[PDB]
């Protein structure tokens, strides 16, 4: 494999997209994917969830141990610029599509009206990454950006946007 099955099992369907289990109690995702006007998430009422949203990055910390099968991993404050990361794309249809990305700079961006604390990067999957097979598409938001700090995997962002060209992607960062 590229990424272990345990890392993929952290990628969970959520709203119009996906999120990522950092630990048994920390779930991260992309803000525009998150349900609104709900009294609960994953069965838990809001009073049992520390909810924090800042410019397309959303963190939940549950009081209940939600995924105790998991150990905690590091959430970095952004990806290391210039390094190659992996976007762990799951699809509706069951495919696992880990897309390699070389990460650009962390910058602030207004995007379709919303203020994004984001980080661009360039896919390494083809000359263009237009379309379904080599790039990110609607429904993919929330997928984690990961890389290995030595012998351990870390996560540094959640997927938020891509150009129509397809080569440039943006993740939301802390
Ligand atoms: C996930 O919801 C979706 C994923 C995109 C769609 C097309 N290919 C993808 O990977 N994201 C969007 O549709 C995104 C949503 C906005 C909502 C407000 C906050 C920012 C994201 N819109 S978009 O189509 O990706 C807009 C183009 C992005 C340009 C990026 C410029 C980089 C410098």
């Amino acid at each position: 494999h590229h990424a272990p099955p345990t890392l993929w099992s952290r990628v969970t369907k959520f709203g119009s997209g996906w999120g990522f289990w950092v630990s048994p109690t920390v779930f991260i995702t992309t803000t525009h994917v998150v349900p609104t006007g709900v009294k609960e998430f994953f069965g838990e009422p809001l009073s049992s969830i520390a909810i924090h949203q800042a410019g397309e990055f959303t963190q939940f910390r549950f009081s209940k141990k939600m995924r105790p099968d998991l150990t905690g991993m590091v959430l970095e404050e952004g990806c290391p610029e210039g390094t190659v990361c992996s976007v762990l794309i799951k699809r509706d249809s069951g495919e696992l599509l880990p897309l390699a990305v070389r990460m650009g700079a962390i910058a602030s961006m207004r995007i379709q009206g919303r203020l994004v604390h984001g980080q661009s990067g360039m896919l390494l999957t083809g000359a263009n990454a237009k379309g379904m097979d080599l790039g990110t598409i609607p429904g993919d938001c929330g997928a984690p950006y990961v890389h290995k700090r030595g012998n351990d995997w870390v996560v540094c962002g959640v997927h938020a946007a891509a150009t129509k060209s397809g080569n440039t992607v943006v993740c939301a960062v802390q």
